[PDB]
C-alpha cells in the first residue's frame, strides 16, 4: 500500500470512524480472528480520539505567536473596514503572517504525543512502535513529491515484536522465514493505516500545510488561526480586483 502525501477538515475521530465503516485496512489477515484482534485496537483508537485534547497540546507544543493578537487586530482593520486600497499594509501583514510557521521539531513533538496517547503501542508491538515514532520527523519534513516507503519503516521492525498475530499455518515457532514473509505484509498495512488514516488527518485538522515558495519547496505548517487571517486578507485583496478592475474599466 502507498503512503499518502500530506498535500474545514474533519476531526480525526470522524475520519477514522468513516474508514472503519466503509473500507478494509488489509487484505493480508490470515483469518477473521486476526482481523478481529486488529479491530479491537481500532475501537480503542476511536475512543482515544474522542477524548484527546488537541487545543491543550497545540498550546503546549505549537503555541500561537506572542504577536497573534496584534496581527489579528491589524487584519481586522483592513477587512472591517475601509473604502479604498492599501497594498503596502498587506505587504507588511502578509509577510509577517507568513513568518509565523511552526518548526518541524514542534510539529513532530505534537504529532508524537498524539500518536503515543491515542494509538495503543501493542498495535505495532512496543519496540516497533518506538521505531515508527522515530520516523515521524522525516515524515513531517518531507517536501511535495517526496515520500517514505513502507520498507523504510518495516526494515527496522520485527514481526516477532507483535503479540497478537495469528500464526494460522503454524510456522512461527519452526519456520521463521515463512512467518516473517507473511506477517510483514500485515505490519506494512498497519504502518499505512496509521499514516494515512491517523497521522495525515491529525496534521490536516490542526495545521494549515503549505509551501513558502512554489510546489516542491520547503513544507510549512501554520496554526489554523494564523491561516484564517491569511484567508481574510486574500478575500479583501480578491474583492479589490472585483472593483479596481471593473469600476475603473468602464
Ligand atoms: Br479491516
Ligand atoms: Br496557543
Ligand atoms: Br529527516
Ligand atoms: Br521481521
Ligand atoms: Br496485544
Ligand atoms: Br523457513
Ligand atoms: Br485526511
Amino acid at each position: 500500500k502507498v503512503i499518502q502525501e500530506k498535500l474545514k477538515p474533519d476531526h480525526p475521530q470522524t475520519i477514522i470512524k468513516k474508514t472503519l465503516l466503509k473500507e478494509y485496512q488489509s487484505k493480508n489477515f490470515s483469518c477473521q480472528e486476526e482481523r478481529d484482534l486488529f479491530l479491537e485496537f481500532t475501537e480503542k483508537i476511536v475512543q482515544n480520539f474522542h477524548n484527546i485534547n488537541f487545543n491543550y497540546l497545540l498550546k503546549k507544543f505549537c503555541k500561537l505567536p506572542e504577536n497573534y493578537q496584534s496581527l489579528k487586530s491589524q487584519v481586522k482593520q483592513i477587512v472591517q473596514s475601509e473604502n479604498k486600497a492599501n497594498q503596502q499594509s498587506c505587504e507588511n501583514l502578509f509577510n509577517s503572517l507568513y513568518d509565523t510557521e511552526i518548526s518541524y521539531k514542534q510539529i513532530t513533538n505534537f504529532l508524537r504525543q498524539i500518536i503515543q496517547n491515542c494509538v495503543p503501542n501493542q498495535l505495532l508491538g512496543k519496540k516497533n512502535f518506538k521505531v515508527f515514532l522515530e520516523k515521524l520527523y522525516e515524515f513531517v519534513q518531507m517536501k511535495r513529491f517526496e515520500n517514505q516507503k513502507v520498507l523504510d519503516y518495516i526494515c527496522f521492525m520485527d514481526v516477532f515484536d507483535v503479540e497478537w498475530f495469528v500464526d494460522l499455518k503454524n510456522q512461527k515457532f519452526t519456520q521463521k522465514r515463512k512467518y516473517i514473509s507473511d506477517k510483514r505484509k500485515i505490519l506494512g498495512d498497519l504502518i499505512v493505516f496509521i499514516i494515512n488514516k491517523i497521522v495525515i488527518p491529525v496534521l490536516r485538522y490542526n495545521f494549515y500545510i503549505t509551501e513558502k515558495h512554489k510546489e516542491g519547496s520547503q513544507i510549512f505548517y501554520y496554526r489554523k488561526p494564523i491561516w484564517k487571517l491569511v484567508s481574510k486578507l486574500t478575500i479583501v485583496k480578491l474583492e479589490e480586483e472585483n472593483l479596481e478592475k471593473v469600476e475603473e474599466k468602464l
